[PDB]
């Protein structure tokens, strides 16, 4: 039997260095949610597999001009993975070529603020021009925005899509530092699973303010046509149901908390 | 062909309208779901008929013949094409009809008349004064007889044996039990229905404590069907485009 390669994405708490990765070989350099829902996965549908980061560290988008698809998708779509196993987005032209299980964990569109910052809503960001804000680039967040015909969404993509200089970021971790050194000059639009693990580590300089813009999963992805997209919806749906995937979050979460 | 839709009488999924015992077809039927429906035959390009589960369940496998019934059976054995209902995605329903991605998020939820002195789950295990119970023939009643954390555990046991029957045929029976029984009955049941209540009049009932568990409601299709891939596309297409967040304003929050 074949190991199963895993994509996945250094995205905190999904996927992180252990300590000591240094001294460390393979799925043992790694650690968070996503390694040990890796491991559930795997021991339920009985494969051996090896995490794998995605090369250009994104999660997945279809390039507008020629049509290539980046990220994790576009190694599930190329055939250089197997099964992706990170938080990612189910959305509609994902699911056009490929396949996700049910969703193991649900997640809206929210906004960071650096604490003070004078916004409680995404109305509030759309009505002025003091304080700037951006999304992930190559994910469902920069999409939705993107998409949205819902007035508010549509004018904060008008200004967003044309700013100067770009309030766009390459990674998680870099939209968390814009937030933190702008002074309140800099609000990020991330996933509320993100949002809330940020809002509990140090420094504790952040907060997420107004309710969720949507309501969607990440699910675990697989190629069309794979042998395993059945068995692992089905370890899917039998984790949520034996309360692992609710243990997992607060391991991952709450157990973690430095803000008290 | 004209797709056999079946779901089930539960308000604000599927309510007969006023002066329905005029009306015909599926113009005697309003509600999230009869919404719901008409969006994702239109995304399909289907003909319908709304058609309302014989026996009133959702879907349960008797232990001993292994039969399914409610919608899940009108499934299985070919009286319906598709479900589209406040249906629970769960492994033993997975394993014989197939569901789309969910379209609602609910969790288990507790149900009291407003004074109860009930905060949680763990609250209700450890008296005996209040009775409590959940819906026949569900998803809820399935979590507690296969739950192994102590708490849930516990009320199973008290349930499966209390005397008279702590179990309704009806999540309305269920509402109207707490509502008739001056705080002596407790009623679990799924947040979507308890919030729906809670906005109602007499305005007599409450959710407390946080959901049990957290889970979704998805459109079932017997495997096999030529409707699984199209309906599944059609709900991630709502969820985008905002259609499923406006129809929940329009049957929920417009006490
Ligand atoms: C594995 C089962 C528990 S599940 O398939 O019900 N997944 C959970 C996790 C989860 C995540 C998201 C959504 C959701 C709800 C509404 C919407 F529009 N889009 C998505 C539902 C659920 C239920
Ligand atoms: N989870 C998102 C990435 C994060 C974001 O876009 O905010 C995706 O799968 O594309
Ligand atoms: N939604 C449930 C019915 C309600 C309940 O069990 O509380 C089901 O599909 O079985």
């Amino acid at each position: 039997n074949k190991t199963v390669v895993v994509t996945t994405i250094l995205e905190s708490p999904y996927v992180m260095m252990k300590k000591n990765h240094e001294m460390l070989e393979g799925n043992e350099r790694y650690e968070g949610y996503c390694v040990d829902l890796a491991a559930e996965i795997a021991k339920h549908c009985g494969f051996k597999y090896k995490l794998t980061i995605v090369g250009d560290g994104k999660y997945g988008a279809r390039d507008a001009d020629t049509k290539i698809w980046n990220g994790m998708v576009g190694e599930l779509v190329y055939g250089k993975a197997d099964i992706a196993i990170a938080p990612l987005t189910i959305t509609l032209v994902r699911e056009e070529v490929i396949d996700f299980s049910k969703p193991f964990m649900s997640l809206g569109i929210s906004i960071m603020i650096k604490k003070g910052t004078p916004i409680e809503s995404a109305e509030d960001l759309s009505k002025q021009t003091e304080i700037a804000y951006g999304t992930l680039d190559s994910g469902s967040t920069k999409e939705f925005f993107r998409r949205s015909k819902i007035a508010v969404f549509d004018k904060m993509w008008t200004y967003m899509r044309s700013a100067e200089p770009s309030v766009f970021v390459r990674t998680t971790a870099e939209g968390v530092a814009r937030v933190r050194k702008s002074k309140g000059k800099y609000a990020y639009l991330l996933e509320s699973t993100m949002n809330e693990y940020i809002e509990q580590r140090k420094p504790c300089d952040t907060m997420k303010v107004g309710g969720n813009l949507d309501s969607k999963g990440y699910g675990i992805a697989t190629p069309k046509g794979s042998s395993l997209r059945t068995p692992v919806n089905l370890a899917v749906l039998k984790l949520s149901e034996q309360g692992v995937l609710d243990k997992l979050k607060n391991k991952w979460w709450y157990d973690k908390g430095e803000c008290g």
